[PDB]
């Protein structure tokens, strides 16, 4: 209609094959709805009505052109990235046909409860699954740059997850200056400061999803882009000297003096000089109910690899065959 988004109706079949049954959630980015291909002895499959207007449209083309790129490098399906089966068009939208897959991560936290998170041996199993994904995305040279449990697919029994929408997803040479790129919850510290960024940011995102994972709980919960640096510097104290100089949007968040400035509402802004910041968030107290020592093992070792992954500078982080053969994982 007026917005872009197309208005769904149950019973419809799609393309003269796929018969509408139910909805997925339908928010969003594009509209997602359930169907059954006739064509293919009722078969289950996941199908993406993109939005009408010029601003979806390249986006839905752009994330077309990145789900067959990543398909076609994993022929064997062994590197946790969604499918694409096909591609269509309906009533000017363009729709793309998708795997049956149940609900994403976000949902899954919800189904066990207010803070309570996801098991020491799935979050194991989802960390190795994720570093997957990040293995295809390098190879590709392809940056997500959304990474986040709501963009995180389970099948039914929860034991295969598959990264999806990537619809924000951008090349290595085709980077981009700005600030908001990424989920704010997810942003790497390079995004904010303006530094030039890789596939640290997705590597950024995943420890931030990890934490979510078995916390069930926001890992940074910053209102602002400058919140998001002063909660990243209560974990890891001050960033590096070398690494604020190097950024664009430095006069933004630091001084001459390589000082950060936290702002704080009331309702008018106040500007707080910070000369250092002391580490004070305690990871491992977070984490942990103390449980036997099987699995009080396992979530020091989660400690371990989130503190690796969790380096402001990009350089210092933590590679991906490193976090495949992280003590967590190799058990
Ligand atoms: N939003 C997107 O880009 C995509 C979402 C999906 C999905 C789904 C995402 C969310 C789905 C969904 O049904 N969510 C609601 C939900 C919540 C709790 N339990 C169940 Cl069984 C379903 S399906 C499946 C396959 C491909 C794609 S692409």
């Amino acid at each position: 209609d007026a917005e872009g988004y197309y208005r769904v109706n149950i019973g419809e079949v799609l393309d003269k094959r796929y018969n509408v049954y139910g909805y997925t959630g339908q928010g969003v980015f594009s509209n997602v709805v359930r169907a059954r291909d006739n064509a293919r002895a009722n078969q289950e499959v996941a199908v993406k009505i993109i939005r009408n207007n010029e601003l979806m449209q390249k986006t839905g083309l752009k994330e077309l052109e990145f789900l067959k790129k990543l398909n076609d490098a994993d022929p064997d399906d062994k590197f946790h990235c969604l499918r694409l089966f096909r591609h269509f068009y309906h009533k000017q939208h363009l729709c793309l046909v998708f795997e049956p897959l149940s609900m994403n991560l976000r949902e899954v936290l919800k189904k066990y409860g207010k803070d309570v998170g996801l098991h020491i041996k799935a979050v194991r199993s989802y960390s190795q699954q994720l570093f997957l994904a990040l293995k295809l995305l390098k190879r590709c040279n392809i940056l997500h740059a959304d990474i986040k449990p709501d963009n995180i697919l389970v099948n039914e029994s929860k034991t295969i997850l598959k990264l999806c929408d990537f619809g924000s997803a951008s090349h290595v040479a085709d980077n981009d200056i700005t600030p908001y790129l990424v989920s704010r919850f997810y942003r790497a510290p390079e995004i904010i400061i303006g530094k030039s960024y890789d596939y640290g940011i997705d590597m950024w995102s995943v420890g931030c999803t990890l934490y979510e994972l078995y916390t069930g709980k926001i890992l940074f919960p910053g209102k602002t882009n400058n919140h998001m640096l002063k909660l990243a510097m209560d974990l890891k104290g001050k960033m590096p000297n070398k690494m604020i100089r190097k950024g664009v949007f430095k006069d933004q968040h630091f001084d001459q003096n390589l000082n950060f400035m936290y702002i704080e509402v009331d309702e008018r802004e106040k500007v707080t000089v910070m000369s250092t910041i002391n580490p004070t968030k305690d990871l491992l107290a977070d984490l942990i109910q103390r449980l036997p020592e099987d699995q009080r093992k396992k979530v020091h070792q989660l400690k371990d690899l989130l503190d690796q992954i969790l380096m402001l500078d990009p350089a210092k982080r933590i590679s991906i065959n490193q976090a495949l053969q992280h003590a967590f994982i190799q058990e």
